């Protein structure tokens, strides 16, 4: 009978493990992680819908009346419709590195009226516990925290544990957004989305889980033309074997029709280069062949 | 800073002139008055937006959970996102008629929180006001209406005065509907919508202030194909000669440019038959065009 919805942050130094966060809590299957410099004039990050809960991900402590205008106009509302406030913020460090950096975020957050969740991320890298404990009762002697949660983002720790505050905070509501709205309408997302959507399809009963497409290059060129660079990350390396399957088949299958459907969606013929890669790394001849 | 949104109701026995008050509460130029005997499962009827405010009008007293449910599929949200109740009612009735009808409508709206406005149309159509007031008097012994408001059908007389109580009405929420949104997805909208466009586009706006579209007609045949029938409608005479326009070139053209649309907008063709008319009823050459094909 009753719906929640609500806007909720999550900031931190950039590197920091944000965006990996994110995908976990967005719950996604194969998810799109990108890297602009192309900051949103709304903020939004994503959108977490599920049952009566939506959480909508910004990337900023408070939202702007500036901010608030843009994410009417994403959503092609009236400027006047009214836009809530973060009620929750995620604060994410890395594991015991703390630069100015890092209190930059933290002395923005503190200053407001919003409960702040800390998570520390990468701390199973931290081999010197000894180091840690320290560390975090430092970090708590910067502010109340609502919360300290240690996390891996790539492994999703203590991320459903931060999925359920988070809920906890979604105030009493009307959905703001339909539930599968596109925030990035940009073409280098339809990209990756093209791709998103190929993988699913052809990798099949094979998918794995924590999959991510990512378009490393997205241009003209001084002859004309789009020429755009898929990255396809995976967890394991047995795993990078599946999207390259037989002979090089599924990949090279994956990237016909991939093409396909980019040019029949933007109008030019396009030049894609997919690109499998375990996420801890390139590999000898992958980096070889990555310089050809 | 703030901003109010909330569902109102129109209700009536059919051919009152309800789809016609509505368009003028939507306050559009060209109007797209349908005549869908099929009825919606979220039962919306138009939106009306501007500024901080947000109506939206329905055609039934009272939202069920079903017409909620519709509701959110329409925006393509989450079934379980909430949406309001009827904040207010529009029963319009016609001049002094009365049917079991009129009164099937009014049972429904004695029993309910929402408060109602009694909207008189075709008052000035009244042979005579001997008949009117008796029935009045009549008509506010059924119930406590918010208001009691005698409206012109296409003189929009107290359109303004119901436009305001209206926004009284809606609740601070924030706008369920993005400014544009179209609540009919059917064809034969996209069919109205397309002659709208080119009504705005070459009459240019010199345009009858209360132009109406209409699809009179939208099917396939025994021969296969598209049959759309269009129905620009206007106020005056001359607005019937402006649309035609000079040896009938802009009808001409309104024609061949909405028939295109129509042939791309949708996968196959179609027949295009554009008809301009006085809402105030055919004319004997008109009706000698017409009763042929």
């Amino acid at each position: 009978d009753k719906s929640y919805c609500g806007f909720i942050a999550i900031v931190g130094r950039p590197n920091v493990g944000k965006s990996t966060l994110l995908n976990k809590l967005l719950g996604q299957k194969i998810s799109i992680t990108s890297r602009k410099a192309q900051t949103t004039r709304h903020r939004i990050v994503g959108i977490h819908t599920e049952g009566a809960y939506q959480a909508i991900y910004v990337d900023t402590p408070g939202l702007h009346m500036e901010e608030k205008r843009a994410i009417n106009r994403l959503m092609n509302k009236a400027a006047s419709s009214s836009i809530g406030d973060v009620e929750l913020v995620i604060f994410v460090v890395e594991g015991t590195r703390w630069t100015p950096d890092d209190e930059m975020v933290l002395n923005k957050l503190r200053e407001g009226k919003a409960p702040v969740i800390l998570a520390v991320n990468k701390v199973d890298n931290v081999q010197e516990k000894a180091d840690l404990l320290p560390h975090l009762q430092f970090l708590a002697s910067q502010m109340n925290f609502l919360d300290i949660v240690p996390i891996s983002a790539e492994t999703g720790l203590n991320v459903d544990t931060i999925a359920a505050i988070v809920r906890k905070h979604l105030p009493e509501a009307t959905h703001h957004f339909p539930e599968d709205y596109i925030t990035d309408r940009s073409q280098r997302f339809m990209a990756s989305e093209i791709i998103r959507e190929k993988l699913m399809r052809f990798l099949g009963a094979e998918l794995p889980y924590s999959v991510t497409v990512e378009i490393e290059r997205f241009v003209s060129n001084e002859r004309g033309g789009y020429d755009i660079n898929g990255l396809i990350l995976v967890e394991r390396e047995g795993q990078k074997k599946m999207v390259i399957g037989n002979k090089g088949a599924k990949i090279k299958t994956i990237g016909i029709e991939a093409r396909k459907d980019m040019q029949e969606m933007f109008e030019a013929p396009v030049h894609l280069e997919l690109w499998v890669k375990v996420k801890s790394g390139w590999a000898d001849d992958e980096r070889a062949l990555r310089s050809l």
